[PDB]
């Protein structure tokens, strides 16, 4: 129950906020990863819309909400959709389940939906630390490649906020 | 006013429409058993946003060149354009609901349905609130009554609790539609 | 253009004593009971005019305001608008591009089939070439004639209302101005 | 690679910033493309959102009203989402090395074309944005080396604004390149 790859499990979660939650997520092999700016922007933006001025600005915001809602729905109604499941996520890496096992050292990108109303996916380049199967299937232990100052700060804030939300 | 359809399900019609603003109108409406409404906040946001943008204007095209610079008017124009284009995109792929006469209140709705459904059936009422915006309002609901009048199967649906925010937005929406229907009369 | 001699009465009703522009653009008439929306038409026209604006001689960087954040927001809007435009152009049924005669009162355009005077429907046309947004205006056929090659229709827009009418008049005037260049 | 068309390489890259990079690009033989305005809007807008990337991280964190900051966030979300939608059904352009100047571009085409062929150079300027830059161009040289067919496209006059935008874009491209 996690101790089927204790070495990685410790590297990814020891002494750091590690959340256990259900969300669409998966590992995709590729030499073509994503961008840090993009992931940072996505994270901070989700957070900034946490919860006025001249009427024109108030109605501009109403228009924005309508646009986001429409576009949000169009994507969610045609996208492939990632495998929904229980994952263990920290600023260092993620413990999720994938269709097939992978050799440790396999490069790629972890794809996850940080929010469920918004179908925008978070793409984080990562490598496999371990690939042990038993939850009937193959579980992956992915280690994110260095995030950089900004993205890492965003991710910790995201996880911290996500945790308190859950702790209530 | 005074549609005898209520005589098909007296107790249901009373539950949904007695002592509350109940509007009889025509608009794209439907009911589906296999739900997927989303959140109360999405429905609430749609209704409120829709209200802020609709109901004509203050009969003036100015108001912007004053109090506001010009870079912002440009931005507002672009939003109007994007919104219209996104609405155009949607009409391209989405299956539209069929037009029908319905009786709508904050509690539920009475509408015609292709197939009958026994009371107790759970699902979602689908409605296109606007007209210029191809967006659907989905509201989880239960079938209170099901009856026929001879050519159409009628359903009386009671909405699942809407929550403070959405309820408020719907009440405002209904109140608005009402004065407007009476207005252009 | 001598197309007017095919229906003098209709041509006079639509273009006499008012600004009338002869130009090429996608435009069509479709028999329908779609009441369209004055507000939608007015919004499209005024918004279009706002973005078709400036970038004239004070182009490049017409700086006057201050906030840098708002400038970035405006850049984002330009990018969004451009992409959304492309998407719509993917699976949308394009209109027929032909020469037309347009005034605040109605329009003369080519049509697949002729129609009896009094036939009501909607005139559809693409105001700007760089954006796939269409303007819809309820109209009735005044005249219907052929030049031996095509069916020409003279459509009279139903009352536009004060706001839409003003927007359309502004639209046609700028259009006329723009084209009297060189 | 380049001697294949001495005169064409001198006309397009002599005494002017020329960058060597890899990105989706292609030449499409079309009757008439156009719109410098659309091309300039794209480059100028890209640049502004490109600088929004780190470097002081912000001209002023709080600054304007909080409602504004949040509307800006929604914009980021909308752009991302629409970008994702565009990718669901668009056609990617082959990645390739190209030499690009404000005057023209040299790229690898799946076929050759005679000098005078006209159309549009198609480029995807930013990896994060699925938007293509289209610039009317003519072919002034087509030659083949080992395998690939190489084309020398000479942009049709860009006009004051577009030219400025492209020169700025290329300079930023260059500067960022030196930052390896």
């Amino acid at each position: 129950l996690g101790t089927l790859a204790p070495a990685a499990d410790t590297e990814l979660f020891a002494d750091t906020l590690s959340c256990e939650l259900r969300l669409p997520a998966g590992f995709h092999v590729t030499a073509d990863p994503g961008s840090h700016a993009t992931a940072e922007t996505l994270l901070r933006s989700l957070g900034q819309v946490e919860d006025e001025l001249p009427l024109l600005v108030q109605r501009m915001d109403a228009k924005l909400d309508l646009i986001l809602a429409l576009i949000g729905r169009l994507v969610r109604q045609s996208d492939t959709r990632l495998a929904l499941g229980t994952v263990h996520w920290s600023v260092r890496g993620i413990r999720l389940a994938s269709p097939h096992a992978h050799p440790p050292g396999t490069t790629g990108s972890v794809l996850l939906q940080p929010s469920d109303w918004l179908p925008e996916l978070l793409q984080l380049p990562a490598d496999v630390l371990a690939s042990a199967s038993d939850g009937q299937q193959h579980w992956l232990w992915l280690r994110f490649a260095p995030l950089g100052t900004g993205l890492q700060d965003a991710l910790e804030r995201h996880l911290f906020r996500l945790h308190r939300r859950q702790i209530a």
